[PDB]
RNA sequence: UUA
RNA sequence: UUA
């Protein structure tokens, strides 16, 4: 169909509404520009490459370029790979970007450049110089950016990328860049706010730097700026999990009471990990819009207590007031001031590392009537009681966090702890209200602790200490709860009632419970689902359940089953039928996980032991050695088939005469070194076709006939042993000339023989020799 | 040094004393027997292969045979790979074995043979014919079997083997055995005891048949019996996770009271899952010499609170009573009769599954005064409460077993509920006093709890709930405590003093404690060792270990620390140096294992951090992709180093120069491509190197000089890319003629290439046109 | 590949 | 391979 075969090395995307031409060559291992790039190229991407120099001839033909982004052509020592270090900086010769009249955009973080590239032309915006050893900024240096909006200058002096000395701004270095909105200076070892700055900033990001002093006038003429960033100045530095030196005595960054008053269009102020002790109300005077404020790892604790300031951000929408505990003080209570009241505009109020024993309702009495709270976050508090009951005065809220606590009768794992969270590299909300009692000391449940807690639409009880036989009593007030999460507990299945009060449960979460499943002669009674009338989804990965006391699960609503991660291999022992049908009275079952269940064969009877609306199957990860697979043909519903990462040899003769209905299958990961001589002959419903990593040398027209290759959305054959000989003559042409979305088609897609073209793409080869 | 390489595809030994020469062949894809064996052999072993026949060519000049093992050459189809199903029966011919005068053993098990192959010679002692299809005894089969002493006819017609019907066995047809010592009819579907048997007899195995009764005389004259297994005929099938039958009408196996009269000489009698309500004191009454007595998986719960027959059972070592609960019933308490106390002899009490709330000092008062008891397992009993105090009265006994119990404040792991746990293939007890609570519900422990428990030597924690920051006041009376096992607990590692009441702790297990080590922001004092003044191995595996408030580890005793399972790849992150010294001060360390720890590359400094007396470091499966060789240098008394499972491509220039001291270098499972000119040139200390699972296609004698190869005491290369050119020369040589241990030399140590030698063993590689 |  |  195509009459000129792509070789470039590069996904290229045409969008024509926005009239951009995409070249993106990511992680494409170039030591060189690849020749051949569109001379419409709009957006170049050459990221993650070993590319050692740009120069006139880099782009000479690409004029209509609007960004280039050629980041980590050489990372820094300490921030890249150790098993190919960049050997020498990037170079960057003269004359290299002055002819890109249309270039808007330029990234060259993460390439060692001691400099500020010169003659960058006057159509730049944005230029980012992340994580390159630039460590002074000259006024100089920064004439040719008259036009410039954007300027990312990070991570070039930091512990992971060090200059060994102090930043240096020149006074007034960037005052006559008049455009300037966004100026991120974050993680340089600088010890000063630069001045003057210009007027029209609209963000400043001064984070992680030495500054122990704000003056009264750093931030006097910026009466545009919206963001302002000056966290992790004087740092907090208990259980950090970087390098972290403190101001001399523990010092605050020193904050005049009105180094802000200039800032009346200010949003966001982050003052995270800047050691302060106290809040004055008089920094937030003039400052009457602002929706975001982060106070988190300060020495807080006491202020929380007053904080007259509060009374000041009737507008704020989001307060962070985590991890401001005194070191070596367990408080017995969380004293919230009743300033909090007057937080009229509040929706998400995080107060986690507080450090407290017992929270009792009248602590959130301040919290009461704010009538837009949506999030209250209490994580990591150390809290050993709580009557949940409390939280029936808060319906209104989508998401109440006690999660890592130590109760008994979605941010980043790494957060509050993290160096610089917003670093650049090279859940059951939805169903309502949401109780997260995850990680806890919770031994023992009974009815009563939910009392007054109907509302609920999902609670989390993930990783406590749950080892009880639940009967169906221990939830009864949780009337409309829709989702639990009970994974990472010690479920006891001798009751097959248990959880039948929860009437309204649509997703069931009881993966890695496997304790009781680890021991001989326990009863499980696996048909507890029988009772779960709106159950949609039952998920029970981990659970290392070789036998049941049932020899069916029964329900007329499940739509989904994961069951990943047992042993289904020990309950259809070859020569046992009695479990065999285990899963036949789901009826409305379209999806099942069996995956990593050691199912290195399937005895016969499991096919037709699967109930009869089944339309999604995993048996990834089992070892299988063999699969009749004539017997998909019980599957009378079957569409997808996932057979990943197993030790299949070979497929069938016919898939068409196995499967009526199979549209996707996944054969990846597997040890097949040939093909069929008629595989795909007639599949007409087939739509998705994966037989990546195999061992596959030779793929002939009979069994990938074009009828059938066409109405393929994607056919995946990278990382095969292709044996590029005049006998490929037709699958070299071919996947030259096709239309179907082949990934990797340039890069992964090789021959590994004979000899000659060992370790070339088929894309390229020629085989002009086999027509003479 | 070897004149005639070794071409033979089996393992061969000499045993000059014995007059042995054991050739096997186990295992070796063979479907021939090998031409070229011995003429001496004496033992030839042939199991799992798949040789399709045995003839009077099979055996012809191997005439001093004394065994031959042919078992698992044609598995029954549902006890075999289905991958490699069987096609058709072992093919036996006429006059296969008569030649064999010396012949003494033959196992011919698992090859689906129909019949008891005649022919055999009058030598033989024993015959093994288990998995096969014969299921019809005759005596006319027998009478060659003259001089039989041992005979195993088992799993020949059970849910695994199925013959279909009743087994057969001839009035008589085992009488005129006059030397028949072992018969085991077990798995067989026997419906009766076959009489009359030989009074020559000393082990009976009829267990897992369909026997409903015993005849008063069916053990008449056995009046040399020492074994008698009827086990398992009219089973207990309450979660037996095995196909089961119970007999109708809920029938016990019906023994009458004289049915052991006769059996003087008995030492062992099982009677397990026999569905028995009675024990008849009067079965035990021509009994005195009885050890072991098995009546497991009974329903004996009442008679447990009687038991008159222990009064006739005075030189009894062995009692197992486990699973004879009965169904729906959950005591109170243990009932054991007074007649226990007339056990004088026993050594081992088990009583797993007698299913009761609470135990009780006096339950256990029948015990009291016996002497000789060594174990009391009460596992697996649903206890919910237990003052451990009550065992200050069995301070003689070696283990105390409460494992799997609901307590709060080595048998295999399936035994009782296996079909049949004695079937053929094709710890901290040493320590002293063991009372062990694994896997119980204790989730708070106080000194109190340990009373009057001083005298413990090892206590078992493990998979309990166990969530406290442990202070040191914990286990205060434990002053004699060698081993503590506190494994899956949650362990909170908030105070530096924890464990330290254990004055004689010398192995803490505390792996597998996770919880808290995953979340942000939770202090860790690792530097926890220092008060442990005798500890000598720590193991802490699968912690996820990621932060720690303490920079370094003391011990002054410590010997072996397991820290795999962790994340030093975070405590380590490039520019941080913090953690760097983590180990350095564990000063008697000489076995460290970090394996499993995304160690992708080591930073300079972890080498020179290492404590100085290592000498067993495992880095294995970290993804290591480049490895500083030179650095080993630091450490001095290096032996062992582990870096299997990683993906090293390069291995050192000159490995002397590396180290001096490095004996044992594990390579396995990287991806090596070739060796350095010059590796193990001059490393004269080497004596175990594994480059197997590699890449590599060639070895050059500058590589492998042959001083250092020849002191290798083993040298695996198995499954490397080894291309079979005349530049091979040397390689294939010295392979075909070394003496040094190769592993799989016959199986996996194969050409790739080229073309014509592919697939091909280079042991029988012919060389000859590279000479011409 | 008799569990 | 800026976290
Ligand atoms: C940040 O700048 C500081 C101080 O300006 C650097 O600290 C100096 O480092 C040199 C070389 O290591 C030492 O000889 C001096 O003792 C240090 N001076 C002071 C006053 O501390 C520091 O290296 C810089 N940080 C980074 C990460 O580059
Ligand atoms: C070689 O074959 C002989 C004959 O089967 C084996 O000797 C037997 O070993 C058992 C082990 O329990 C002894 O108790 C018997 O007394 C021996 N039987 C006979 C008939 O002599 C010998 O072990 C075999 N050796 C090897 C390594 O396979
Ligand atoms: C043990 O022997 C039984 C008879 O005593 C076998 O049961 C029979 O099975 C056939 C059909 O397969 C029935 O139609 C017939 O009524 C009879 O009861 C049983 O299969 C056998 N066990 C094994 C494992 O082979
Ligand atoms: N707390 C408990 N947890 C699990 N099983 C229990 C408990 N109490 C009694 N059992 C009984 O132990 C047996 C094995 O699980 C099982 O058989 P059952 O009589 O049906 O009740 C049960
Ligand atoms: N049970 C507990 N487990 C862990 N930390 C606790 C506990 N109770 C109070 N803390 C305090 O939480 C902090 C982070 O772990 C830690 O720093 P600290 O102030 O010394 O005391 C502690
Ligand atoms: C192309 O470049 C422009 C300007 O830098 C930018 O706004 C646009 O997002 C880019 N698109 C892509 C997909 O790179
Ligand atoms: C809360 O703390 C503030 C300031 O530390 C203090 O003045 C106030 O009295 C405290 N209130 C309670 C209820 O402890
Ligand atoms: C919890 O608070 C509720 C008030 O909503 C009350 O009914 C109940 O008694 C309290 N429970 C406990 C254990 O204090
Ligand atoms: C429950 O909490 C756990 C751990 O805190 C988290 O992994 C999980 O995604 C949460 N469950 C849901 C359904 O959001
Ligand atoms: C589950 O199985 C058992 C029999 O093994 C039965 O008593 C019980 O009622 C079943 N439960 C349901 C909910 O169907
Ligand atoms: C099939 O199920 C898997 C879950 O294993 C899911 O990720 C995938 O999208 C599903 N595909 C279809 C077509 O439903
Ligand atoms: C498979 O092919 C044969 C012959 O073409 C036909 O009899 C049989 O019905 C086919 N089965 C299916 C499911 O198409
Ligand atoms: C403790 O018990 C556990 C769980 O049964 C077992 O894995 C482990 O081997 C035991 N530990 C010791 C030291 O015996
Ligand atoms: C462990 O380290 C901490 C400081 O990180 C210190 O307070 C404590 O005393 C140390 N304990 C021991 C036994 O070394």
């Amino acid at each position: 169909a195509r009459w000129f075969p792509k070789t470039l090395p590069c996904d290229v995307t045409l969008d024509v509404s926005k009239n951009h031409v995409i070249v993106d060559c990511t992680d494409k291992h170039l030591t060189e520009i690849p020749g051949g790039i569109p001379t419409n190229t709009t957006n170049l991407t050459l990221t993650i490459n070993h590319i050692p120099d740009i120069s006139p001839a880099s782009f000479h033909r690409l004029v209509h370029l609007v960004e280039i982004d050629f980041r980590c052509n050489c990372v820094p020592i300490r921030l890249g790979s150790k098993s190919n270090m960049c050997p020498r900086r990037l170079q960057i010769k003269p004359r290299s970007f002055s002819g890109l009249t249309y270039l808007k955009s330029l990234y060259l973080d993460g390439n060692q450049l001691l400099e500020i590239p010169q003659g960058l032309p006057p159509s730049l915006q944005l230029l980012s110089l992340e994580a390159n050893n630039i460590f002074s900024i000259r006024k100089e240096q920064l004439t040719e950016l008259a036009n410039i909006e954007i300027l990312y200058l990070g991570q070039n002096c930091y512990y992971r990328n060090p200059c060994y000395v102090s930043y240096s701004i020149e006074k007034d270095a960037f005052l006559n860049l008049t455009k300037l909105k966004v100026l991120s200076l974050k993680d340089n070892n600088v010890t000063t706010v630069p001045t003057v700055l210009p007027s029209t900033l609209t963000e400043l990001y001064l984070y992680n730097n030495m500054i122990a002093e704000i003056q009264e006038d750093d931030f006097n003429n910026l009466n545009q700026l919206q963001i302002l960033d000056l966290s992790g100045n004087c740092p907090r530095c208990y259980n950090a999990p970087f390098p972290c030196t403190p101001c001399k005595n523990n010092s605050p960054l020193q904050i005049p009471v009105n180094a802000f008053d200039a800032l009346t269009e200010l949003k966001v102020l982050r003052l995270h990990s800047n050691s302060l002790q106290h809040v004055p109300p008089r920094w937030f005077k003039n400052i009457n819009n602002l929706q975001e404020l982060d106070l988190s790892q300060n020495f807080l604790a006491k202020e929380i207590g007053d904080a007259k300031f509060l009374h000041f951000l009737p507008n704020l929408i989001q307060l962070d007031l985590s991890f401001n505990f005194e070191l070596q003080v367990y408080r017995a209570s969380m004293n919230l001031s009743q300033a909090f009241s007057s937080l009229k505009s509040l929706k998400i109020l995080r107060i986690r590392g507080y450090v407290f024993k017992e929270l009792k309702s009248f602590q959130l009495s301040p919290l009461h009537n704010l009538q837009n709270l949506e999030v209250l976050d209490l994580g990591t508090n150390f809290i050993k009681i709580a009557n949940l009951s409390m939280f029936k005065q808060f319906k209104r809220l989508k998401v109440i966090d006690l999660s890592v606590n130590k109760i008994s009768p979605v941010l980043e794992q790494l957060y509050y702890f993290r160096y610089d969270k917003y670093a650049r590299s090279c859940s059951c909300y939805k169903y309502g209200q949401t109780l997260d009692l995850s990680k806890n000391s919770i031994f023992f449940i009974k009815s009563s602790d939910f009392q007054h807690l109907s509302f609920l639409k999902c609670l989390n009880l993930s990783g406590n200490l749950i080892s009880q036989t639940l009967n169906g009593s221990e939830f009864q007030p949780l009337a409309e709860l829709r989702y639990l999460d009970f994974s990472n507990n010690r479920l006891d299945l001798l009751h097959s009632t248990a959880f039948e009060e929860l009437r309204k449960l649509e997703v069931l979460d009881i993966s890695s419970n496997s304790h009781y499943f680890q021991s001989e002669g326990i009863t499980h009674m696996l048909n507890f689902t029988k009772n779960l009338k709106v159950l949609q989804k039952l998920m029970m990965n981990d659970n290392d359940i070789s036998s049941s006391t049932s020899r069916t699960m029964e329900s007329e609503s499940l739509r989904t089953l994961e069951f990943r991660g047992n042993h289904l291999d020990v309950l259809w022992r070859d020569g046992d039928n009695r479990y065999l049908q285990l899963f036949k009275n789901l009826l409305k079952l379209e999806e099942l996980d069996i995956s990593k269940n050691s199912l290195s064969f399937l005895p016969s009877g499991v096919f037709d032991g699967m109930p009869p609306n089944l339309k999604n199957l995993s048996l990834a990860k089992n070892g299988l050695k063999s699969f009749i697979w004539e017997k998909l043909r019980y599957l009378k519903n079957l569409e997808t088939l996932d057979l990943s990462h197993n030790q299949l040899t070979t497929v069938p003769e016919r898939l068409s005469n196995c499967s009526r209905s199979l549209k996707n299958l996944i054969l990846k990961n597997n040890q097949i070194r040939s093909l069929t001589k008629y595989f795909l002959q007639d599949a007409f419903q087939l739509r998705y076709l994966d037989l990546s990593s195999n061992k596959i040398q030779m793929i002939q027209k009979t069994s990938f006939p074009e009828n059938v290759l066409n109405n393929l959305k994607m056919l995946l054959l990278h990382h095969n042993r292709f044996l590029c000989t005049c006998d490929a003559v037709w699958f070299v042409w071919w996947v030259q000339h096709t239309e179907v979305t082949i990934p990797y088609l340039a890069t992964d897609v090789t021959c590994v023989g004979p000899g000659a073209h060992k370790g070339q793409s088929v894309i390229s080869l020629d085989l002009y020799t086999c027509e003479l």
